[PDB]
């Protein structure tokens, strides 16, 4: 027996469910950057997909159990992180991971410095193949909204910068010419909202942090955006923030979530607040309604989606 269902959205006179696509470099980037936004939309019935460009084979590992999986040892961390990503996405309401070009196609490029005995690094990949692979995904899923890193790739990791480059080119090529062309309605860059981070970090209390963690300072955040530079914000509810916390917890080899779930830290022990609001810059398409801050409050703003019956 097929379970009874109801179409939740209409776009004009046709039932049409919003589709969003987030493109990230490594496993856990989706949770750290857009976890609350993804959970926000999936819980509202929107179809959300996450594309991860690499397995994150060059990552470090927290703890001793999986320490020998690192690249300088057994070099099997990428395969192990597939499970962490799968569990993280499930926590956010996303079905399964989507690896660009197939899982294992292009390797984590690393943060530069260490060995690099690899003939398949994402940053060194032929744009014809990477852009081609992403175009196929975009034409298949036909996303109303695509999200990726800004030109500086957030912190500046080589793979984040490259993800921006490939996604930008793919969005541009997707509608020119899983076969028919598709022009993406809205294209955003996920960015760090400086003012939100500041108040968020200051609001953290002793029990939210482990004794060895330290809150970041100015010279540790040179890629934040001012409220003037931000174009949109998704202010999710506590349910969505809780899903983000759960997603982060799933990336056990990369992140440590505080005892109260209000903060988390990476291997560098740099504690960051786990906030419900995530910020964006409109990179392509026309914006919907803006609030008093001059920000849209829904990535789907202006696309004409309405709840069925309204
Ligand atoms: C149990 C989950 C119920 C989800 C009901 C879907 C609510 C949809 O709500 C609609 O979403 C659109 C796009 O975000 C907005 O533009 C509309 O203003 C809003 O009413
Ligand atoms: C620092 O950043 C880390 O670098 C690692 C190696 O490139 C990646 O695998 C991790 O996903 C990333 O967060």
């Amino acid at each position: 027996d097929i379970p009874t269902t109801e179409n939740l959205y209409f776009q004009g006179a046709m039932s049409e469910t919003p589709r969003l696509l987030f493109v990230h470099a490594h496993p856990d980037d989706e949770s750290l950057s857009n976890g609350a936004t993804i959970a926000h939309y999936t819980s509202r019935g929107a179809q959300v997909h996450v594309v991860t460009c690499t397995l994150g084979e060059e990552g470090e590992v927290i703890g001793d159990r999986w320490a020998q999986l690192t690249a300088d040892h057994a070099d099997q961390l990428g395969g192990y992180r597939i499970g962490e990503l799968t569990a993280a996405l499930r926590a956010l309401g996303v079905s399964a991971p989507i690896y660009l070009g197939g899982a294992g196609r292009w390797r984590d490029s690393g943060m530069a410095g260490t060995d690099q005995r690899s003939q398949r690094r994402f940053v060194d990949a032929d744009p014809r193949q990477t852009v081609g692979a992403l175009v196929a995904i975009i034409r298949e899923l036909r996303p109303h909204v695509v999200v990726t890193y800004d030109p500086n790739g957030g912190y500046g990791h080589p793979d984040h910068v490259h993800t921006h480059t490939v996604t930008t080119a793919a969005v541009a090529a997707a509608g020119v010419g899983p076969g028919d062309p598709w022009t993406v309605p809205k294209f955003y860059w996920t960015v760090l909202g400086l003012s939100a981070l500041i108040s968020g970090a200051r609001a953290l209390v002793p029990d939210d942090l482990r004794p060895e963690w330290v809150l970041p300072r100015a010279d540790e955040i040179a890629f934040g955006y001012s409220d003037d530079g931000i174009d949109a914000v998704v202010e999710a509810d506590e349910q969505a923030r809780a899903a983000k916390v759960a997603a982060l917890a799933a990336h056990a080899t990369q992140v440590v979530v505080g005892p109260t779930g209000r903060a988390a830290a990476l291997s560098n022990n740099l504690a960051l607040p786990i906030l419900a609001d995530e910020h964006y810059v409109l990179a392509g398409g026309s914006a919907g309604a803006r609030d008093e801050r001059g920000w849209e409050t829904d990535l789907l703003a202006g696309l004409g989606f309405t709840a069925s019956g309204t």
